[PDB]
């Protein structure tokens, strides 16, 4: 089976790469392991839900590539509900609020919370988006976990508990599991603490009407039989004139170049001839993905709105199975629902239960947090545990344990002879997201066009015009936010 | 191709498992990815060296399973040279010594060093060998790195520097890369700090005459054509009555049971039907192996012995490419040589050089440490960087980063339907070593014999008689070693007295 380029993986990144090469007139083939496209996106349809995203779902301002590609494919977005108040549930009680962060009243606690977010952003400003290993303190920050950084920075338990929730929600991993350098890079490359965590004007702003799975599905529609489902790649041989790619179902493909568009560690499922260079050989064993169950509970009405709650809950404490929720009701106001994530160690702990047992735990939690018996009467339930997936390895994305990013980070996007590397993990802006999958797929495709003499080197990386539909507003701070002292700062001054 | 049991992997563990099963009367096949058996053991033979171990090589007292297996195969051991003095090189200078650790004269520094080793072993005694996640403080210890633990325990930089060399040499990883719970388990399950690090009476005491690769080679000889070389396994299907195992070169094997005798993360190279359970699916992405280049420099004579140095060097400092060496001269006294390890980040950093460039840096280092110009006159050089191996992933063994051993540790040797797990990583005594490979291969084989109804349950785990050729001396302490205070203990005493 001969072609110009074989793309390994039919997620957003693989599809985005294959579309760009196809549009330029090359013959492309996509080899997809699953019986479906979309990868870490997956939209389920049935009569009870109409459609529901069980994988990645949210898009927001500054994510211009995914918004442009989806629009071209005929998709529209709608705004996640944030009309009414958010809730922070702390020590068994609900506190309603508005804004990026829940209010803090104790003056010492206030200084400590303010300093924490401000310091994460100050640190990020020294970390290059395209080369975090070049931060002036790269080794110092990479050799400690986020747990150790929080222990140093947070003088109050209140700030440490909220910081921990923040880490667990952003990267589906425990603070002690991940490098401080890598985590600080991850926040900075999504535009900072406010942008990453916000609904209005942030990464949770919007969802696609009909589901995000439609991105990969609609590219597969364009490409037709160029997409081969149930073709897990098992072997890549670069010792001859053309590259040879073999699948598990005993097919052989021959191409001038390959794009690897799978999570980095899933490169281990492929046997290489000749062997990979030593730094990549070891890198792909050092880069796990996080752990999460995404759970959606359906109700007759969006009853929380009647109490002036929008459906967003930030829920602290070990006993709560879900630490974060958003309203998942359709833009038409029907199929009322709450989406929640079971994060990191809780995904491992609660996976032992039945689906019915998890539904009961969630409904009882939401009844307490929303202060409503209506939460105890679900009409339907859907969930997906991404820890189970052989061809994802987890969700949302790959995290770096201490020491790995500085030692192996340079390897991620370095070509290996005629194999180029896409996948959201290789992006420089919203890596981890659907936005990063588009950036990395289109960049890896343009590296091949450049290697073919079709475009100049300065066209490999390309800027994206801002979406007219989803424009970004500036992120601002107040004089007091910028200048109030930290807790040890107020002590040095006393 | 039909059989009772397919063993995936022909290193020591898979070879020990296959031998046990074969001896019990079962039909076994070994599917080995490489064109050779032995895996993380590899004995090179050529005219310049005669033979030389480029992978695992040392055995010692308390490693009774590997000693028994090797003896039965007709192999002999000899003692690594420790006749003359050891050297500790720190801050640019060499200090000769004898004993498990260089002597410390400053009384405050002495308290801190004594307390450090003592405390590592005290903590280890809280950790069950067969279940480290059951330690009372397992979560607390697993949620910090070894670097954080050294920062807390060591009240002198001298102790922290030495402990850092200790961690790097024991597990070919950095202190900040590894879980404190996992590292404390690893040391305890090798018999403790003295036993793991010693030559005489420890893990470095002996080598096999002719090389350790003979263990795997001689078992292949016993098994004949049951060992299939250049058969990398790509696919295991358990949806039917018999297990189906497919190889890369397009062959199919059918068996009642399978033993996976490969490093845990190399399980990712196999596509599973049905998919693995979620805990194992994630576990095999969380367990990297360490990084090392093993380097042997050959000389006309063992010239260091004439200066009353045995060849053992503990070398501190970033600029030193090699942090630990042993005399590698043949027991006959010829093919004089120094073996050195390039460890952890230095294996990555120095892999960029040529073989000739690395030889030059090693000779220049040895010349300074030994105060000997003769070190600049090598006659031959061999090396192996284990980081480059597709079918090993690194050496010596698998390490666990913070948080992993408590969350996923119980999965490591849990059977998946009809797949059982061997490999040194699943051992409970000298896991990471050739000893642990034998323990795990024989244990997994006996799990299958029990599943077939051939042996009762209490025979799955079996004790090993002590070697009569290499018996173990106990590790002892003195009254003062046991009861002298730590540095903060002493400060507490001072505070109390002066109150
Ligand atoms: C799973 C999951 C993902 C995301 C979210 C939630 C879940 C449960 N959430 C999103 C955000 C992540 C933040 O960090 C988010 C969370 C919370 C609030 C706001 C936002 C989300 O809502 N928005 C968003 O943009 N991204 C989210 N999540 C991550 C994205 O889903 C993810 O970034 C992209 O989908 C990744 O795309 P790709 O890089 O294209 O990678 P895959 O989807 O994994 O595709 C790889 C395909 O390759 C196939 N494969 C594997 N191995 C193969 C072999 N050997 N041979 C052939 N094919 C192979 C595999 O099957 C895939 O199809
Ligand atoms: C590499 C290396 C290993 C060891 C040492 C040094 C090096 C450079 N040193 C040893 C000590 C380790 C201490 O922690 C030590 C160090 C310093 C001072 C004293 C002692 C040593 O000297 N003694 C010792 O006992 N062990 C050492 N090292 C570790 C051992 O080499 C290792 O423990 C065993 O060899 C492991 O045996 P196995 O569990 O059987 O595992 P492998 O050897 O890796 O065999 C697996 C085989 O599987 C094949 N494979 C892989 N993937 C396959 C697929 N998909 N299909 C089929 N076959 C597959 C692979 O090719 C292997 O042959
Ligand atoms: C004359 C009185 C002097 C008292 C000295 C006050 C020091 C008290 C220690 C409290 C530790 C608080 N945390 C946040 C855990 C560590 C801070 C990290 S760091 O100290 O900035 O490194
Ligand atoms: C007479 C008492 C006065 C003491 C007051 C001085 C403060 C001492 C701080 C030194 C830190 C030493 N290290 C080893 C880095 C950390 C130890 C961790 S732990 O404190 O033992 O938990
Ligand atoms: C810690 C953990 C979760 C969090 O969610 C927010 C938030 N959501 C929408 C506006 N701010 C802020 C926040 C902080
Ligand atoms: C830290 C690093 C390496 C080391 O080697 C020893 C040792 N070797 C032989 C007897 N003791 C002790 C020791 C401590």
């Amino acid at each position: 089976n001969k072609c110009d380029v074989v793309v390994v993986g039919g997620g957003i990144s693989g599809m985005a790469a294959a579309k760009l090469l196809h549009d330029s007139g090359l013959n492309v083939v996509v080899l997809e392991a699953r019986d479906r496209v979309g990868g870490r996106t997956y939209t389920l349809r049935n009569q009870k839900v109409k459609y529901v995203d069980l994988g990645g779902s949210y898009v927001g301002p500054t994510q211009n590539r995914i918004l442009r590609l989806a629009k071209e494919l005929g998709l529209e977005t709608y705004k996640v509900n944030e009309v009414e108040r958010l809730i922070h549930h702390v020590k068994g009680k609900s506190y309603p609020f508005r804004g990026p962060f829940p209010p803090v009243w104790n003056p010492i606690t206030y200084l400590d919370h303010n300093n924490f977010w401000r310091t994460m952003d100050d640190m990020g400003r020294e970390i290059p988006s395209d080369a975090p290993w070049k931060a002036p303190l790269a080794e110092e920050w990479d050799n400690m976990t986020m747990k150790e950084l929080l222990d140093k920075l947070c003088w109050t338990e209140s700030a440490k508990q909220l910081a921990t929730l923040f880490v667990n929600l952003c990267v589906t991993a425990e603070t002690h599991e991940v490098s401080a350098l890598w985590f600080l890079w991850y926040v900075k490359q999504c535009g900072g603490t406010t942008r990453i965590i916000s609904t209005t004007n942030g990464g949770q702003e919007r969802k696609f009407v009909g589901g995000s799975g439609q991105v990969s599905e609609r590219i597969m529609d364009l490409l037709g039989d160029r997409v081969k489902l149930e073709r897990p790649v098992i072997y890549i041989d670069q010792t001859r004139e053309n590259v040879l790619v073999e699948t598990l179902n005993h097919e052989m493909y021959e191409a001038k170049y390959v794009i690897s568009a799978i999570p980095p560690t899933l490169g281990m499922k492929i046997h290489f001839n000749p062997p990979l260079p030593m730094m990549r050989n070891q890198m792909i064993t050092r880069v796990p993905l996080g752990s999460v169950i995404k759970c959606i509970v359906y109700y007759k009405e969006p009853f929380w709105r009647k109490k002036d709650y929008c459906g967003t809950m930030i829920i602290d404490g070990e006993e709560a199975p879900v630490a974060y929720t958003l309203d998942d009701t359709k833009p038409e106001g029907n199929y009322a629902a709450i989406m929640g994530f079971i994060l990191a160690h809780k995904a491992r702990k609660l996976a032992r239960l039945t689906k019915e047992e998890r539904l009961k735990k969630l409904c009882e939690l939401y009844a307490k947090v929303l202060g409503s018996l209506e939460a105890l009467e679900p009409v339907h339930y859907e969930e997906k545990n991404w820890c189970e997936e052989q061809y994802s390895g987890g969700c949302y994305t790959t995290y770096f344990p201490p020491g790995i990013l500085t030692q192996y980070g340079r390897v991620l996007r370095q070509p290996v002879d005629r194999i180029y590397f896409a996948g959201t993990e290789t992006a420089t802006h919203w890596s981890g997201y659907m936005e990063g999958a588009v950036e990395a797929g289109e960049r890896a495709a343009r590296e091949i066009l450049h290697a073919m003499g079709k475009i100049p080197e300065d066209e490999i990386w390309q800027s994206e015009p801002e979406s007219v539909d989803v424009p970004a507003q500036p992120i601002t701070t107040t004089f007091l936010e910028r200048h109030l002292p930290s807790v040890p700062g107020l002590l040095r001054l006393i």
